[PDB]
Order: C-alpha cells, then sequence, then structure tokens
DNA sequence: GTCGG
DNA sequence: GCTGATGCGCA
DNA sequence: CCGACGGCGCATCAGC
C-alpha cells in the first residue's frame, strides 16, 4: 500500500541476491528492510528518512533516493535485461529447484517451464512434483478451505487412534483469512524424548490420509517429518480444488506445546516472548523452556502441559493466538 | 547489506 | 555399501 | 573493523 514501489524494489533485490548471487544474508537484509518499510505509517519522501528505520542502511537509502527521483533502479533494469539472471530467478519458483539447480539448468539451456517438461529425466522426484503443480503451489488457500482441510485431518487422525493430538498451526491458528500451506503438528502419549514405545506413529497417519485420497503426493517422509501434497474433494458438477502443500511434524509429547507456541508465531511475537523470557530468567527455544542459573547456564527442561504453562513461567498474561500479531 | 561487539 | 556434505524448504 | 546473521529433517550427491 504505502511505499509499495519501495518494498517491491527491495523484494526484487532480495530475490536476486538469494537466487542469482547465492548470498543468503543479503536476501535477509533486503527482506528485513522491505518488512520494516511496509509497516511505516507515512509515505517515504527521502532515503534519509528511511535510514532511521532499523535495517535500512546507507546503500538502501541511496537506492530509495534513486527510486523516488527516477521511478526505477538502474541496477534492477540491468538485472532484468540479463537473460541468465532472470531465467535462474524464475526457475527457483519451482519447488525443489533452488539457486544451485536453477544455475545448473540454465547453464545447459534449460530456462523455462517448457524446457523443464522436455527434460523431466533431469529432474528429481521433488522437482517433478513442483513442476506438476507449479501454478497450484503459488495460490494462497482461503480460510474457508483451511477450515475444511482441518476437519479432514483432525478427523482421520482420530480414526487411526483417539489419543493422537493434532494441531494446525501457522497464521491460520492466529485467525488469518488465508494461508500459504498447511502445517500440522502431531503428537502421541507413546512418544517422548525419553524413549519411543511405538514405531510408525507418523506413517500410520500419512497412510490413512492417503487411504481417503486427501494426500496425493509425497515430497519427503521419515520418522518425524512428512512433506507432501494434498487436495480437498470436489463435487462432480463443480471445479476441482487446487493441490496444496502439507507438512506434518511428529513431536514428542513433552515438547509438544513449546512446538505449538513456536510454530504458531508470529516471528515478531516469538522474538519478543524469547527476550522477556530471558530476563525472568528462562530460555525458550522450539523444544523446551529451561531456567537460567545465576551464571547463565541453562538447567533441565521444565514440565509443560499446555501453552499457558509457558506464559505462567515468565509471568506473562496469556495471549490467545489471534492476539500474537 | 546492516548491525552490534 | 558406508559416511559426511550439500541442497532444499522450512518458524 | 570484523564476523554474525535460524538451524534442522530428509533426499541426494561426493568421495571413498
Ligand atoms: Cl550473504
Ligand atoms: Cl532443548
Ligand atoms: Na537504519
Ligand atoms: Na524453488
Ligand atoms: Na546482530
Ligand atoms: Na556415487
Amino acid at each position: 500500500t504505502l511505499n509499495g514501489g519501495i518494498t517491491d524494489m527491495l523484494t526484487e533485490l532480495a530475490n536476486f541476491e538469494k537466487n542469482v548471487s547465492q548470498a543468503i544474508h543479503k536476501y535477509n537484509a533486503y527482506r528485513k528492510a522491505a518488512s520494516v518499510i511496509a509497516k511505516y505509517p507515512h509515505k517515504i519522501k527521502s532515503g534519509a528518512e528511511a535510514k532511521k528505520l532499523p535495517g535500512v542502511g546507507t546503500k538502501i537509502a541511496e537506492k530509495i533516493d534513486e527510486f523516488l527521483a527516477t521511478g526505477k533502479l538502474r541496477k534492477l533494469e540491468k538485472i532484468r535485461q540479463d537473460d541468465t539472471s532472470s531465467s535462474i530467478n524464475f526457475l527457483t519458483r519451482v519447488s525443489g529447484i533452488g539457486p544451485s539447480a536453477a544455475r545448473k539448468f540454465v547453464d545447459e539451456g534449460i530456462k523455462t517451464l517448457e524446457d523443464l517438461r522436455k527434460n523431466e529425466d533431469k529432474l528429481n522426484h521433488h522437482q517433478r512434483i513442483g513442476l506438476k503443480y507449479f501454478g497450484d503451489f503459488e495460490k494462497r488457500i482461503p480460510r474457508e478451505e483451511m477450515l475444511q482441510m482441518q476437519d479432514i485431518v483432525l478427523n482421520e487422525v482420530k480414526k487411526v487412534d483417539s489419543e493422537y493430538i493434532a494441531t494446525v498451526c501457522g497464521s491460520f491458528r492466529r485467525g488469518a483469512e488465508s494461508s500459504g500451506d498447511m502445517d500440522v503438528l502431531l503428537t502421541h502419549p507413546s512418544f517422548t524424548s525419553e524413549s519411543t514405545k511405538q514405531p510408525k506413529l507418523l506413517h500410520q497417519v500419512v497412510e490413512q490420509l492417503q487411504k481417503v485420497h486427501f494426500i496425493t503426493d509425497t515430497l519427503s517422509k521419515g520418522e518425524t517429518k512428512f512433506m507432501g501434497v494434498c487436495q480437498l474433494p470436489s463435487k462432480n458438477d463443480e471445479k476441482e480444488y487446487p493441490h496444496r502443500r502439507i507438512d506434518i511434524r511428529l513431536i514428542p509429547k513433552d515438547q509438544y506445546y513449546c512446538g505449538v507456541l513456536y510454530f504458531t508465531g508470529s516471528d515478531i511475537f516469538n522474538k519478543n516472548m524469547r527476550a522477556h523470557a530471558l530476563e525472568k530468567g528462562f530460555t525458550i527455544n522450539e523444544y523446551t523452556i529451561r531456567p537460567l542459573g545465576v551464571t547463565g547456564v541453562a538447567g533441565e527442561p521444565l514440565p509443560v502441559d499446555s501453552e499457558k504453562d509457558i506464559f505462567d513461567y515468565i509471568q506473562w498474561k496469556y495471549r490467545e493466538p489471534k492476539d500474537r500479531s
């Protein structure tokens, strides 16, 4: 909205650094800059003004000045006019094709989707699936569909064993009106960090979701993490639903609620909570909450039976998922 | 590229 | 065949 | 001035 020219420009620069230059820290720098600018409540009028924001430095300020003056950036013009840079950047839009493979493909004249289709023998399993659902994977998922996907997963999980707990996390859990993908955290009383009393806990859930044809493809699967593809059922009269990315993570019960907290977010919420935790004095990561001794040494993980427990340890008023943004 | 020891 | 490294996508 | 900047599970490759 406000400053959309600027954040688009910074996002384009971010993608170039990640995909072409293979410079992940500059990607994140541009991304951090675009994000802070996006949340600034005035239309930026100079590079100097932008520089007051954390994560906007000297070089980005100069680019903002150039963009405000000219309505474009010469650096991006050049980048866009270079066949190699734009093709590499484009190929990375395929799931399974990262900066390294995009460069390899382009070096041998594989530059477009059509080129990829003709050379499917040069693609791995993940890449073929990314190619197959290229368009579908770029569509967001409206909340109404997420709600419908939730019913199917929570239902099928219950059917395999009543004692599984499954929670759909992400922005969705915070009430978002659309999601990028579905992230499901799964646990079971038999699975703890102490020992595994029962094998194939994840596999039986994945298998059941395949049985009812909700899961259609597998990008990867091991003991603790599944990554794949799913699709809502449609009516015979009606248009088919897009295929969607689904991840399911099996987490030990004693770490489950720290997991839910972490994977619910937001990033900025987690960040603030971790800092306030640190001065109370606890350390919170994805897995545990541990007290810090006088010397700054973490002790043993504390017992967590719910998300609220974590909030209590650091004497923080519980915040419902939709208030974490 | 930006930041903080 | 084995082990460790790298690519990939992911809060 | 100089190194940090999430870091982890799985698939696949490199190097034996
Ligand atoms: Cl970098
Ligand atoms: Cl831990
Ligand atoms: Na700044
Ligand atoms: Na990609
Ligand atoms: Na820092
Ligand atoms: Na080999």
